[PDB]
Formats: C-alpha cells, structure tokens, sequence
C-alpha cells in the first residue's frame, strides 16, 4: 500500500513549493501531498496551547512526499510518521553502498533522534547536485502548516478617547506637545551675548562631555548631552508616555506575543524546530529508500551570530541625546524598537516601550545617565528569533558543494493582517566530505549585505541600504528564492530598507498639529512611505534637547533650531561660511567640546533623507545615521551572492569591541564612525558576500517617475499617469494630470536661480508674476516667500541679515555687502517638487521612489481624501479642474493638498486614477457611477479634515512567489504582477531592466482575484515553460467562497469603535487638518502654494465625520469601488482556477537606444506617451505591452480552468494539476528489452561482459545494441542507446538502462520507462558462456 489515495498535492505558502521536477540520472518528481480534507486546528475565541495543538494535529492530519516517474505516474509515498527507515551503509572510502538494482546498503538501524522528528511534515525537497540519489528534505511542526487558523492578530494601544480627554487622536495614538521644564531652565545650552540679533568664539552652541580625574570608572563630571530643558507633558497627574501596558495585560485588550519564545523552540528542537533530513532515493532499486541523518535548524544558531548591539535595540550610537530627543517627541527610541517591530521580540508587545534600554536613562543625577548596566532586573529585551519570525525564515533550500543553504520564505506561513514576520538571515547545514557529520549556523542579512555601495547597482542610487559598525540597519526579506543563473547565485524578493518616513523630526510643540508623522514615529502607523507634513519639522533632526529652547525665551532657538524652511537657509558663499562655521570648524576635536554653528540650515524631503538617512555611498559601513528600520518590505530586491564564500564562511561569527555601543557617554562623544576590525575577529570577512544588487529597473529616479506613470493601477486598469500626454498635454502654456511626472505640468522655466537647464515646475507652482504683468518669473523672490503676509512664511520671526544687505551685520574685515539668505528661490516646494539644481527644495527622492514602485504594483499607495462619497459628502467632477487655463487663473481648483498626502506624487491625480470622478462624470451610460470619493480644497473659513485611505486591495509586500530562471533573467510573482529582471545577471545598456505582466481588471474572473480579500491565498506557483515564458497558476475556490460571505455588509465598527479590521492594508491613519486660510495667497505672487501649508492643531472637535472615518476600514472603500464596477450577466459555471502566461516580448522591448540616440527624462516621457492608446474599468487593447514591456494579460494568456488547484506535480515531460491528467510518453512502446531466452545466445552470451561496453562512455557498443533489444525497422537505431548501470566480472552480469532520444538531434537521451515491465532497467546474465548450437529462426 505504497500510495495513500487519501493524500493529494498541496502548496506550502511560505515558498509557493508544491513539487520538485527531477531531470538527469534519477528523474521524475517529488511532490508535497497531504490529507486536504483534514480540518487542521479546530467570534468569542480561545487560546490554543502549543503542545496540545501539535498533538491534536499529529492525530488528525496526514502528510507525505510522493515520488513520481519521468512520465508523471505516482510510484510511492514517504509518510515519515509511518516509514521505518534505516541508515545507509558506507564502503571504506565513506561512499554510500549503492547498486542501481539492489539499491542502498541498509544498516538495520533507524537514524539518530528519528522517533522524535518523524511526526514533522515535509514542506520542501532539494536534490544534491553532486549526488542524484541524495535529497535534503525540510520538515516543520504540523502547527506551522496550520498557524493561520490560530487567528493571532496584533492589536492597538488602548485609547482614553476615540475621535471620528481631547487632542483628536485615533486608534490609541498618544499625542501631546512637549513643554519647557521650568526646574531644568539651567540645562539650556549656552552660546560661544549682545549685538547681532540673528545669530548667537562669537556665536555657536557649546556641548561639553568631560569625565572626573578623581572617582568600573569615570561616573562623569559634565554631560551637556544629558541636558533636557524640554520634557513630556502631564495628563490627569501622570506624564504622557509610551508604555508596554498600553497594549493590555498578557494572559479585553490583549498584547501580541509570539506563540512560542526563541528558548522554547531551542529547548525542544525535535518537536518545534525546522529540520533537514538527508534522504536517499532510487525508485527502480530493491532498497529504494535510506535516511542518513537529521539536522535541526536551531533558532539560537542564528541569534548567536546577531551583532552585539541587537541585545540593546532601544539604544543606538547617538546614545543619551537621541534616546531623550525621541522619548520627549513620543517616538520610539533606538534602531529596532519592539513597538515598531514586536515580531522579533520574545515578549512581543509586552516590551513595546522606550524603557529598560540596557543603559541608564532616568538617574536622579544627569552625570550618572548614559551608563551601561549589569544586573538582571533593568536588562533589555534583545532582538531574538521567536516562532513567527523563525518560521518566516524557513524555506528555499539551495545547495552549493557540501553546503545546504536556507534563505527563508515570504513570511506568509506565520503572518497576521497587522504583523510582518520576514527572513532575517540565512541558515546553513555544512556537511563533511562523506556526509557522516554536519554543522548548523545562521547569519543575519545585516552581516551578509554589510559591503553595500552605490556602484553595485545599475538602478536607483543613494537608497537606504548603508550600515555601520553597530549594524543599526536590519535588512529583512520576503524571499522569492535563491537560484543559480549559469554559475551566478541570485537571491531575490522584497526587502526592508532603512527608515526614511520618520527621519525629519517635528518641533517639540508641533506634535498636536501633525498626528500622522507622530503615529509613524510611535510604532502605531505601520506606513513606511514618507508623508507630506513639513511645516512643523525642525530645520534639522540631529540637535539635542539642550539646543531646542534658549535662555532668551524667544520663538524656538533660531538660527540653530527653528521651523524648517528652505527659503530661510543661508547661502554657502565664502563670507557666510567664514563668519558662522570656520571660527568653530577646527575646534570640534579639542578640549572635550563640540559646536552647533550659527549657520541657518533647512531643506525639504530629499535633503532631510540625504543628510540623516542610511543612504548608500561609495564607502561601506559609513552610515552615521540609521534612523530606524522599515515596518514591512518596501523595495523590490535582487542580489548576486558569492556561493564559494557562503560554503566556506565560519559557523561562529567573532564580533569585536568596535561592534559594541560605548559603555558610557564620554567614550561615545569621542567615537569614530569607522573603526578597524580588531585582531582575531571574522565579522569583516562577510562583507564580500554580495557582489551586485538590483531594485528593479535600471533607471535614474526622474526617469523612473516617467515609467511609474505608464503602470496601470491593478484595481481598475487605469494608469497612474491618467494617460497624460506630457509635453503635448494642455496642463502647460481621455487625459488628466499624472501622478508622478512633472513633464508638461506647470511651466518649463529656464533655471539657475538659487545656486541652460530647462526644467518643468510640476503642479503646485509658486512663480512670481514679475514687474511687467505678462511673463511669469522662472523663480520665487525671497521677498514674496518670507514676508509676514501666525505667518507660514516666517513663524519664528527671523530677519534679513557695493549694494548694502538688510542690516544686522557680523564680524570679519568685509562685515557683509551681500545677504546671508538667497534672493531667487525655486518656484515649487510641494510634494511634486523635483529640482536637480536644488537638493534643498526637492521633495521627490529615490528612497521614496523604490517604495512608490513596490506599492504601485501592489495597488496600495495611500490617497488623501476629505469627501466620503456618501450622499451629502460627495466629490463631483465640477469640484476638479486640470487645464492650464483653469489652473493659472485659480490653482486651488487643482485640489493639491500639499499637506497630509504621500510625499513625491500629485494626490488629485491619484484620486482620479482610483475613483475616476472626472471620467465617470462624462457619460450618460452609467451617469455618476463613480464612488464620489476625493479631496477638495476647503472654501470660506471652513476646515478640511482629511485622512489618508487605501482603495481596499489586499495585496501585501510579502506576496512574493517562487524565483524562476529563463536564460539570463529571473522572475517572480509580486502580488498581481509577474516581475522579470531582464537586465541584472547580464545587464544591457539602454534597457529599462524589468518586464511587468499584470492581472486584467476588465475580465470579471481576473477582477475577482485582484479584489479578493485573501488574494495571495490563491497563488499556486510559477514555472518557466519550454518556450521560456513564465506560467503562473491561481486557485479561485477561496476567492468565490470569500465573495459569498460578507462580514462588513453594513459595518461601521471603525467609525464608532476606533478599531481597525483584520484587512492587511488597514493602517492607523490620523486626521490632517488645514484651515481654508492656508490656501489663500499674499509682492506679485497670488499662489496658494507660495508658503508651506500651515496645519491646524488637532482638538477633539477636529475629528473626522463617521462616514469618512469608516473609509479607514479598507473593505468600505472596496465595497464602493465594486458597486461602481457592478455587472453580473454570468453565463457560468464560474472558473475555479486560472493559468497566466507572460507574452512573447520582442528584441527591442524595453530598449531606449532609439530614443536615447531634450533631456533624457524628456525623451523617455515622449517614448512612453507614444505608447499610449469613460468606463470604470480600463479596456485592455494590448497597446500597453510590447515595446515597453509593461502591461496587463491579454485574454489568450489568461486561461480559465473548470476545476480548483491545491498543488501542481511537474516532471521534465509533464505538468499535472493536482497530480492528475495525461501521463507523458518516454518512447515508442515497440522498443523493449528482449527476454533472455529470446536473445541470440552465440552472438551475445558468449562474450565476457567487458567486451560489450565502452568503459569510458559506459555505453554498450553500437554493434551489440540490436542483440539486447526489440526494435522495429521503422525506428532509427541511433535514437536508442544502452547505458551500463552495473557489471560484475565474477558472476558475468550486466545491468542496462534503455534510453530513447528527444530534441538536440544526435531533454536528450531519456530512460525508456516501457523498456521492461519494471521500468527502464534490467540485469542480463550469465555472460562469458561457451557456445550453444545456433539460435532458432521461426518468427
């Protein structure tokens, strides 16, 4: 009873693995099989004990590995729970005892630690490339397979309000402006005090850190970085503070905790770890099976190699000033705080606060703070590897030599709607030469990717991938796989970049006016995208609390610390630098002091990110700033890795003292960014692992914006560009303004201005009209921008400092004759701003673009709205204008928020892609079919109470399929897009670098999948077909079942209960409030975007209306959009599965050479505009495909199938959906081995065995082939060969395999399965016989 007919194929979600096709010497397939009708783990709810759950699962579920032959016929099952395996014997050289007929030599004994690991279930197989009969089998506990049935979600912090006390906070956000501590007024930093009013030796801020030369050691005498004249505020006696208690007590609000702690898995490795067993397999042999050993992937093998700083992730190398500055601003402290990342903490949310950092943060003496501690009580929670994060890292086996590598999976195995468990590193099982012993290790990706520099990529530069000696950047992946492309090892999937969203730091008294940024910094709002709320930012985020106040008790502490405004910045001319920087510059390394220059700094999004994010440079381990780490994967990622180094690297990482944070504040002050790896360490030996990397396209940022506009939004098929004709559109002096491009938007201005370049302003222009009344200036005068016409242009009341300047002069022998500020400023500082000539005024940036691209494919880019689309609060097409004639006269008709939206895009353009208010409001057939959702500029004295929302698609950045290879390209399914890296392994000049094939929303079946509440639950894997096209299969039974049951039928739970649904893209967004007066302009400048948009401080009364807060439940938006598509004329019986195939792309597809042969951004724009061809769904005409390489599936490439799919069995000759269908042919059936008695005795058995075959080729000589086999005259003898499997000169036996030819023209030679009743092989004997008396001829 070899085949258990109760078991059928299945697909492991973490890797998309169902079967492994086997070619070569031991062909056919291995397939995952299980009892697909078992319920698994079996709304009031209950808590499931792991031990009991696993035991219940062992008794109620059945799993096996099913062996298939080359034709696709099932041979036998290996159910490890019922198998009685034996270890194979070896010979004197340590090689496995093996004969192709007898099989493996068996020892009579089961493997060591067998009966404790036998109940684990197989979820992957990888064939040893150096032994076709050897396989690595990955086994996991049954509980891991059914983990999603436990419904262990992550919850919100308990709120003492609701909105939608006071402050208008939603979803438990703690927000209150910080206040001046009157008892710590002396702790204000002091300058160097008279004449010159705009600056402060002569005028810098002094910071001193000095130790006692008297009375471990040190204990400190003075620590100016401990100073805090500003503190958190009180609410009902107690001070407003982040507490792990906010999530409830562990045993209604329950904190999220891992199902099993790291130590619980470690202490019961046979029961709870993932294990690699070594299996021997030979389906045509007598002893067909043997199991050598089992090796456990102990999570502690990985944690033992974690950088030492990971024991203390609430701390960073900036130490006390940074802990204090973040804590006072109601942010999380350190580089990997448990409030943002509870998945990697054994305590989960029970340790989610800024307390117990492993360093003194609250001593009664300031000079005792910043000290590293021992004890057992106040010791930190370390980055660990608990149940969910550990099993996220289990999958994708890759062999290289004697090393078996485990890269991890996409994290779907243990994911929850609001958690993001991912792969933190790579495990390795390194076997010795004979396979009698092995060693197990894990190394984090932080350590493996530690040599990253800009020149390693052909795509986006300056991306937040840089690191430092402290390993503050923690890259984590949703892994597609690790595949060999020729000899090159390619690792790909999605990755978490360093945090950029919370790099700008708000002024201590600006928190209550900027709730979204506070929420992102707090760990509440799990949004990695940069949001556009700059008015309240501090001019720079790297100043200590001592620099925030001033003994002069004026509006903040300008020029040092003030409201960020690039219009107020000092120009770096020789005299400005000489006066304010140079008298302090060469003193920062003397008598224990550091200085904050009286130089006025400021800049927009690209500038904040350039200076204080972990941007890649040309030098590795050079990130002086690693703000934090992303909540979720937020970039496409592919890396070429050195496999020889992976195979050879040591098991135990030896870190140095250079990797540890300083033991006190004195040593930290006198720290050096780059420090030499110390003697006896090996951590630096891991930096050469990664040789090259990709983030998708091979384009510069501003060119990628053009391509992003060409991409359709998978939700309805409309492009982010809204079919904008670029330079040939009517948005400059069928179509709408684009989301990402500035080309043909606003005016093309001849620039130089600040410090010829023909550049487009984009939407949100603020150009001065000029003293003529006709031609609009190519800039904004500093006069127009900074005037008091409380004031957004100058809230801190700064003043202007040979034609004389504007008084308040300084030192030197020149004293001034030129103003410190610039006179001509760029005419755009809104989110669409892209100034290559001015980093200080640019908002678009590569760190954002890499995210916008990934989110653009998933369809989850947030959109800012203030109209719910309900009858009364509807957005109408009459509310929106786009033509340059309409916009030059009145730019508020554009509905550009320039506050609250996603940075680096045009929000009303995005509103239009999603909701189509303009296009739907332009036809009789439907008429107001649009959901009526949008953002309208507030009128009169009315306020706009806006929120970011997602359109309701449920695709996540962990929706990553298996990695497939085709020529020199690699592909994987990312959400509803099949992504192919055409220019990574072998990059070609002038090629875009990616191919994109998406699901088609115009087809009802594909639309049902695109809009499914669990769309990734449908994925059944990709594979490359014989023609090199990528095929993907989708199961639709779950789509139809989920569509048949609506939980949110008329739900208003988000609006009334201040809670989020279990939708994967439900985010804790906050209200963004702007008064109509902010959109009123000012002297020849009538632009509503002249000043930075000044928001309103949020109070209880500034809450969203219920119908708008209800759109924060993404199913409510989804309901509105599906009503708009609304069509059910179904001919039935409804497709149950779908097979998609990538189209054939031409030789010139993606090639820009013909347009790159007008700036490059302008040429790319025109090329894309030339590739452009009412309704709520865009029709698929197929124009948007070939030439570009970006498009939606044609009808012919999307095959609807009548039955559902759980697993797929593939051999080199057959593809069997659920292991069923037509079985392939290995030959003609008429070609077969002769029976011994039918052989011409004198012509064949008379020879000794060694005469009959070439020992070099191991083939029977052509002259002897017809004597062994029956071959009809119609069949060519060259197509048949006899491979020698065995020979024995003692017994004169000869073991042969009959092989038949296929395509190259003499796969190639394949085993002829129908050769004999038993298969393709047979033993012939005895040879070396004395002659008989002629073979009879009767026929």
């Amino acid at each position: 009873n070899a085949i258990n007919p109760r078991l059928t194929p299945w697909t492991y979600r973490n890797t998309s693995f169902s079967s492994l096709p086997l070619t070569g010497e031991n062909p056919g397939a291995w397939a995952l099989v299980r009892d697909n009708s078992a319920k698994g783990i079996t709304s009031q709810q209950t808590t499931y004990d792991p031990t009991r759950t696993e035991a219940a699962l062992t008794a109620s579920t059945t799993f096996a590995l099913r062996r298939y032959d080359l034709a696709g016929r099932a041979l036998y099952d290996l159910d490890f729970s019922k198998l009685n395996p034996q270890t194979p014997t070896r010979d004197q050289t340590g090689q496995i005892t093996f004969n192709p007929f007898g099989g493996f030599g068996l020892s009579g004994a089961a493997p060591q630690q067998w009966n404790e690991v036998k109940n684990k279930v197989p979820v992957e197989v990888a064939q040893d490339p150096s032994n076709p009969y050897r396989f690595a089998v990955l086994l996991v506990p049954r509980s891991v397979v059914y983990y999603e049935q436990l419904q262990r979600g992550l919850g919100l912090p308990q709120q003492r309000t609701e909105s939608g006390s006071t402050t208008g906070a939603m979803f438990g956000l703690k927000v209150k402006n910080a206040e001046a501590d009157t008892a710590k007024s002396n702790e204000k930093l002091q300058g160097a005090s008279g004449q010159s009013t705009q600056r402060g030796k002569v005028k810098a801020l002094k910071i001193e850190v000095k130790k006692k030369s008297d009375s471990g050691q040190l204990q400190l005498e003075k620590n100016d970085l401990a100073n805090a004249p500003i503190k958190r505020s009180e609410e009902s006696g107690q001070s407003v503070q982040l507490k792990a208690d906010d999530f409830g007590t562990a045993l209604s609000p329950t904190p999220w905790r891992p199902w099993l702690a790291t130590e619980q898995i470690h202490k019961d490795l046979p029961k709870w770890s993932a294990s690699i067993l070594i299996l021997y397999d030979a389906p045509y042999a007598r002893n067909r099976t043997a199991i050598d050993r089992v090796d456990h992937l102990d999570p502690k093998a990985m944690t033992a190699n974690y950088p030492p700083s990971w024991r203390t992730p609430k701390w960073n190398h900036h130490g006390l000033w940074d802990w204090k500055a973040r804590d006072v601003l109601l942010q999380t402290t350190g580089f990997f705080n448990p409030r943002r990342h509870p998945e990697w903490f054994d305590g989960g949310q029970t340790v989610a606060d800024n307390e117990k950092t492993g360093f003194d943060v609250d001593n009664s003496e300031n000079t005792k703070q910043g000290f590293q501690k021992e004890a057992d009580s106040d010791k930190s929670a370390p980055i660990a590897l608990p149940f969910e994060a550990y099993f996220a890292n289990i999958g994708n086996l890759t062999w290289f030599g004697q090393a078996l590598l485990v890269f991890g999976g996409n994290g779907h195995v243990t994911k929850s709607a609001h958690t993001a468990p991912l792969s933190i590193g790579v495990f390795r099982v390194r076997y010795n030469a004979t396979g009698t012993s092995a060693t197990v290790t894990g190394w984090p990706y932080a350590l493996l990717f530690s040599g990253m520099v800009n020149k390693q990529t052909d795509g986006l530069k300056d991306l937040p991938f840089n690191n430092n000696r402290w390993f503050e950047y923690v890259p984590r992946m949703a892994v597609a796989g690790a595949k060999f492309v020729g000899r090159e090892l390619v690792l790909a999937g999605t990755i978490t970049m360093g945090d950029t969203a919370t790099v700008p730091r708000l002024l201590y008294d600006e928190l209550e006016s900027n709730l979204n940024l506070v929420a992102q910094g707090q760990g509440l709002l799990r949004e990695d995208l940069q949001l556009f709320t700059p008015y309240g930012w501090a001019n720079r985020p790297d100043l200590p609390i001592g620099a925030w106040s001033s003994s002069s008790s004026s509006s903040h502490n300008a020029p040092y610390y003030f409201h960020n405004n690039p219009d107020w910045q000092d120009r770096p001319i020789q005299n400005v630098v000489d006066a304010f920087i140079k008298p302090w510059e060469d003193k920062n390394g003397k008598d224990d002091a550091k200085y904050i220059y009286p130089y006025r700094y400021s800049g927009m999004w690209a500038w904040q990110v350039y200076n204080w994010s972990n941007k890649l440079t040309d030098q590795p381990l050079s990130a002086d700033f690693v703000n934090e780490n992303a909540y979720q994967p937020n970039s496409l990622f592919a890396a070429i890795l050195n496999p020889e180094l992976l195979a050879a690297l040591p098991d135990k990482v030896k870190y140095g003292k250079e990797n540890e944070f300083a033991a006190n504040e004195y040593e930290r002050f006198n720290q050096k960014l780059t420090v030499a790896p110390t003697q006896g360490t090996n951590w630096s030996h891991f930096s050469p692992t990664l040789s090259r990397f990709s983030t998708g396209f091979n384009l510069v940022g501003s060119v990628l914006d053009q391509v992003l506009d060409y991409v359709p939004w998978i939700g309805n098929g409309y492009r982010y560009g809204n079919n904008h004709r670029g330079v040939d559109d009517i948005t400059a002096p069928r179509s709408f303004l684009p989301t990402f491009s500035n080309i043909g938007v606003g005016l093309k201005a001849n620039v130089q201005a600040t410090l010829n370049l023909q550049l487009w302003t984009g939407a949100g222009w603020r150009n001065d009209k000029a003293s003529s009344g006709q031609s609009d200036e190519n800039h904004t005068k500093f006069t127009s921008a900074t005037g008091m016409d409380t004031s957004a242009g100058n809230p801190d009341s700064l003043k202007q400092d040979s034609g004389d300047s504007l008084t308040t002069q300084d030192g030197n022998a020149i004293d001034q004759q030129e103003a410190t500020n610039y006179t001509n400023l760029p005419p755009n500082l809104t989110p669409t701003a892209d100034w290559p000539n001015a980093l200080s005024f640019t908002n678009k940036n590569n760190a954002q673009r890499a995210q916008l691209f990934l989110r653009g494919l998933l369809g989850s880019i947030p959109v800012l709205v203030n109209r719910s689309g309900s009858d009364s609060n509807k957005f109408q097409a009459t509310d929106q204008k786009w033509s340059y004639t309409d916009l030059h006269s009145d730019q508020t008709k554009l509905n550009l928020p320039a506050y609250g939206e996603v940075n680096g895009l045009l929000n009303p353009a995005l509103v239009e892609t999603y909701f189509g208010n303009t296009r739907a409001g332009g036809s009789g057939s439907n008429t107001t079919s649009s959901p009526g959702i949008g953002f309208k500029i507030p009128e009169q004295n009315n306020d706009s109470k806006a929120t970011l929302i997602t359109p309701g698609l449920a695709w996540t950045p962990q929706d990553v399929g298996n990695l497939v290879v085709s020529g020199t390209t690699v592909s994987f399914q990312l959400g509803g897009w099949l992504v192919t890296f055409t220019d990574f392994v072998k990059p070609r000049a002038g090629y875009l670098g990616l191919q994109l094939t998406g699901l088609d929303a115009s087809d009802a079946t594909q639309r049902a999948l695109i809009w499914a509440p669990r769309p990734w639950a449908a994925f059944r894997g990709s594979w490359v077909n014989r023609l090199g096209r990528v095929e993907s299969v989708w199961d639709l039974k779950g789509v139809w079942a989920d569509q048949a049951q609506s939980d949110s039928q008329g739900s208003t739970t988000t609006a009334t209960r201040n809670a989020l649904p279990e939708h994967p893209n439900a985010l804790a967004f906050q209200v963004s409030v702007v008064e109509a007066s902010a959109y009123k302009p000012n002297s020849t400048n009538s632009s509503p975007y002249l000043h930075l948009v000044k928001p309103k401080k949020v109070t209880q009364s500034d809450k969203l209306d219920d119908d708008l807060k209800n759109l924060l439940d993404p199913n409510q938006v989804r309901t509105k959009l599906r009503q708009s598509f609304g069509t059910d004329h179904s001919t039935q019986p409804q497709p149950q599965s779908l097979k998609t195939t990538t189209p054939v792309f031409g030789t010139s597809s993606g090639n820009l050479s013909s347009v790159l042969s007008l700036s490059p951004v302008e040429k790319v724009s025109g090329w894309l505009v030339g590739q452009l061809p009412t309704n709520n769904l865009a029709p698929n005409t197929n124009t948007g495909n070939d030439v570009v390489g970006v498009g939606r599936l044609s009808e012919s490439n999307a095959a609807k199938m009548n039955d559902d799919v759980d697993g797929i069995v593939r051999t080199p000759l057959a593809e069997l959906l659920d292991g069923e269908g037509q079985t392939a042919d290995t030959g003609p059936q008429s070609v077969k081995f002769k029976s011994p008695d039918q052989i011409d005795f004198n012509r064949l058995f008379t020879h000794p065995v060694t005469d009959l075959f070439d020992p070099v080729t191991m083939l029977v000589y052509d002259q002897y082939i017809p004597l062994f086999i029956d071959i009809p005259a119609s069949v060519n003898p060259k197509m048949v060969r006899l491979k020698v499997l065995s020979f024995d000169t003692n017994e004169q036996s000869l073991g042969l395999r009959l092989e038949f030819f296929k395509p190259d023209q003499d796969g190639d030679f394949l085993p002829l399965l129908t050769a004999s009743s038993q298969g393709p092989q047979t033993l012939f004997s005895p040879f070396n016989q004395w002659p008989d008396k002629h073979h009879h001829h009767h026929h």
